[PDB]
This record gives C-alpha cells, structure tokens and sequence, in this order.
C-alpha cells in the first residue's frame, strides 16, 4: 500500500545463464561474419 | 483439458521454440567451421 515492489517468480531457478551465453554466441557469429565481409579480408 | 499440446494450426510462437532454433544455430555454426577446416586441412 505504501511502497511498490515486485519479485520474480522464477527466482533464478531455470538455466538462464546458459541461454545468455548461447545468445551472445549467435549474435557474435553473425555480427562477425557481417563485419568481416565488409572488411573484405581473407585472413 | 488437463494436458496440453502444440500444433501448427494454433499459429503461435512459443518460447521453447525460440531456444530450439538458436540451439541448432550455434551447433551448426561450430560444426560447419570444424568440418570446413578439415575439408581444407587435407588435400
């Protein structure tokens, strides 16, 4: 009633860290290939 | 309906589906680079 505060139900139970790691991996893979193609470098 | 099922007719993007797609992406990216290197390594 006085202050407003919320809380997560999952409480960091499920493997969220695993998802994060994988997420960056995919984004990095594509992001790398994209920038690499623009650089026009074989090495 | 106690249990639940997912079908194409439903026409709805589930959360688990997103994980699956990404999963194969990462595995394919590495699996591809690995096989690619082996294809060049040997004449």
């Amino acid at each position: 009633g006085s202050m407003s505060q919320f809380t997560c139900e999952e409480d960091f139970y499920f493997p969220w860290l695993l998802i994060i790691i994988f997420g960056i991996f995919g984004l990095t893979v594509m992001l790398f290939v994209f920038l690499f193609s623009k650089q026009q470098r074989i090495k």
